[PDB]
């Protein structure tokens, strides 16, 4: 992490695009290359308990490179603020795709491939992801799918497992994308309505949640077959990107494009 170049030398801050973890995030220009990069800037001072938190999710980001996980490009530290500095990816989060109205099942039979193939990566690697959500699901400007936000080594995205705090693996990764297939689907995660608190004590209590709707029955056996109480007996990302509901209905990351389309006339 560099500590002698001045950040506001480099960089043209521009607009907020999201308070995210810690700190507000901005759009801005590199001045080396004239590309658009997110920039996100953390008061260290302001936020000092989970500085190895910060440290943690960097050095993770830092040993990725796919096509599929957000670039790191580096960091830097001014005063006390920390100017963390990532690829820009303009068409948004699945969840902000979400808005305009609901997904068919060829959009969300594709970003649920994609994922599956970062997810696939960060496994391979021996990497576990722990965040998987639509508000971390990335689209480029041409419908590229990458994973963003990897979460620290709100409850209604975990594993049972991981709530029941028991150290746990890759197969919670799976829990959090069958979740996900849900929000893609209906908007929003089971239990959504509900305290955290509540939350925190129905998912190692209850039956797994089910996909209920008007939903072709591939999608919802991808649902269930990610929603097993017992992780071992959930798939691989591997075995899950041959699944039914993905080779049926997944189509090139390309055809996205309208689906952002629609989200910025709207
Ligand atoms: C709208 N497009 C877009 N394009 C790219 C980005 C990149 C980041 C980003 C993510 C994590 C870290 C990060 C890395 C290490 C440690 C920590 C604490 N944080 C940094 C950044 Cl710069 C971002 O927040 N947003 C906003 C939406 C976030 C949705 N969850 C982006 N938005």
């Amino acid at each position: 992490t560099n500590l002698k170049a001045d950040p506001e030398e480099l960089f043209t801050k521009l607009e907020k695009i999201g308070k995210g973890s810690f700190g507000e995030v901005f759009k801005g220009i590199d001045n080396r290359t004239q590309k658009v990069v997110a920039i996100k800037i953390i008061d260290l001072e302001e936020a000092e308990d989970e500085i190895e938190d910060i440290q943690q999710e960097i050095t993770v980001l830092s040993q990725c490179d796919s096509p599929y996980v957000t670039k790191y490009y580096g960091s830097y530290l001014k005063d006390t603020k920390l100017w963390i500095i990532m690829e820009y990816l303009g068409g948004g989060s699945a969840l902000d795709l979400l808005e305009p109205g609901p997904l068919d099942e060829t959009q969300i039979a594709t970003i649920l491939r994609e994922i599956l193939k970062g997810l696939d990566y960060l496994h391979s690697e021996k990497k576990i992801h722990r965040d998987i959500k639509a508000a971390n699901v990335l689209l480029s400007e041409h419908g590229e799918v990458k994973l963003a936000d990897f979460g620290v080594a709100t409850p209604f995205w975990m594993a049972p497992e991981v709530i029941k705090q028991s150290a746990y693996d890759s197969k919670a990764d799976i829990w959090s994308l069958g979740i996900t297939a849900i929000e893609l689907a209906r908007g929003e995660p089971p239990h959504s309505e509900l305290h955290p608190m509540k939350v925190l004590f129905l998912i190692p209590k209850n039956n797994p949640p089910t996909l209920e709707g008007n939903y072709s029955k591939p999608l919802k056996e991808f649902v269930e077959a990610c929603l097993n109480k017992e992780p071992s007996f959930r798939p691989t990302a591997k075995e899950l990107l041959k699944h039914k509901f993905i080779l049926r209905n997944a189509k090139k990351t390309s055809y996205l494009t309208e689906l952002i389309d629609a989200h910025h006339h709207h």
